[PDB]
């Protein structure tokens, strides 16, 4: 379907193609780099564990992937409230050569009533990134669950300097939801439309992708979603999108 | 045994207590930190994968392990000849908070006749260590095998700024040998006695530790081996040494 095909095409261009598994290997990351060069155009990025960034950058720069960004994760997936540890991991991610770092918000601390440590952790990790590395903040909306907490995590993250707010780690029972997307992009519209949104997990197919893009278009404008403002964090979405486009 | 127990005690004080397994976890690294606080005194260091450095430092600083160093590995275990990758990994190790980085020498390239990349990779990684992180260079002497190659990798590494030269990754068939130790510490005595030596893997027991220390004593002097100049890289030696000390 043309509406569906347009969504599939845009979703691929906005994808953070991800592999974050305990049994990941250089070989598997190399294969992911090749997969990022899709028949429908390059994805926006790949997302991998920090130690695989050097071989991924080497590989992308060998296969025409020079403009595919490398994102990684820190404070992950636990979202513990030790700022020092999150900062060290973020510094290492930057040193490996990450273009983007997706850090996990201390959501358990927020749920216990501590708003300060979330703000300070994001602020400290953004400082470790600098002006030239993107920081995405995973608020784990699927666990926060409560709309007020989702909103508060989003506000704290943006005030602390987040470049993106991201729904989920993909490691818990509930990942990206439309309900969370509504809240988070509303907060973005209220505070700073330069801040991006990243639904991660929970995006089945092109139809689901279209739904998330539809919320963005509605709240922030038809042209708002771009690689600089919107990413799909996905490990098993691309093949379905390619089938929607009748490829692979 | 008196001489044996003295060797065991010293070997513990010089140990880089190591865990480098594909199934390593935060929990296993925390347990290793506690194990480094041995009944015979603290080990010199622990050696773990870079991503575990932050939780290891937090743990050591909680449990009286403040003076136990954290070493890690880069370009590991392959010793590939891509300098850019080895340097990025070394920069990351430093950023994680490593006190020491054990980088693998491009030993296959040397066996193919390329001395240049060995020198250049060690030199670049030493630069990435900055001022506050020392560099150990793993030459994989058990694979180099030939005395000329073991000597050459040692010389190249030291000229390139290595703070230690280290026999092995522990991930190949042959690790530390007494023959390699002889050659490597002879090169140290020739060039710079401030450079350290680290036999890694294949140190069986107190008797074997005593043999390696005996080589150091003969080539460099009775008082030469210290935490700043000698480490045992070991993942399964400590329990044996404690049994020798009857602990
Ligand atoms: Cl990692
Ligand atoms: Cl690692
Ligand atoms: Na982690
Ligand atoms: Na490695």
């Amino acid at each position: 379907m043309s509406d569906l095909k347009k969504a599939a095409q845009q979703a691929i261009s906005l994808m953070d193609l991800t592999t974050l598994n305990d049994d990941d290997t250089d070989q598997k990351v190399i294969e992911l780099c090749h997969k990022a060069k899709t028949p429908a155009g390059d994805t926006a990025a790949i997302c991998i564990y920090p130690r695989f960034i050097p071989i991924a950058r080497k590989t992308l720069n060998e296969i025409g992937g020079d403009d595919i960004k490398i994102a990684t994760v820190t404070n992950f997936p636990h979202g513990n409230d030790d700022i020092a540890i999150a900062v060290l991991e973020t510094r290492a991610a930057v040193a490996y050569g990450a273009d983007e770092v997706d850090v996990v918000f201390p959501y358990r601390a927020l749920m216990e009533g501590n708003e300060t440590v979330g703000f300070e952790l994001v602020k400290a990790c953004k400082e470790a990134c600098g002006e030239d590395t993107i920081l995405k903040v995973i608020i784990e909306s699927g666990v926060l669950a409560d709309p007020a907490l989702i909103r508060k995590a989003s506000e704290l993250s943006i005030d602390a300097g987040a470049d993106f707010i991201k729904t989920s780690t993909g490691k818990v029972a509930v990942n990206a939801t439309l309900e969370a997307a509504e809240i988070m992009m509303t907060v973005i519209s209220e505070k700073n439309p330069k801040v991006g949104f990243k639904p991660a997990g929970g995006v089945k197919d092109a139809a689901a992708a279209a739904e998330f893009l539809g919320v963005a278009a509605r709240l922030l404008g038809d042209d708002w979603a771009t690689p600089a403002t919107f990413r799909f964090g996905a490990s098993s979405l691309l093949t379905n999108l390619l089938h929607t486009l009748e490829l692979a």
